[PDB]
């Protein structure tokens, strides 16, 4: 979307990615509703071990 705000009608994909901390997993509704997607990922972003 940071590409194109002239257009409503050229479409976009964003990804807002969360980095859970440690190893752990959480499943679904400990990240959905109360963790917040700040940073954002895209094409190319390299991500962690």
């Amino acid at each position: 979307s940071g590409d194109v705000n002239n257009d409503l009608s050229k479409g976009f994909v964003d990804l807002k990615v969360y980095r859970v901390p440690d190893l752990s997993r959480p499943s679904f509704n400990e990240v959905v509703g109360h963790k917040k997607f700040d940073e954002t990922a895209s094409k190319g972003d390299t991500f962690g071990p």
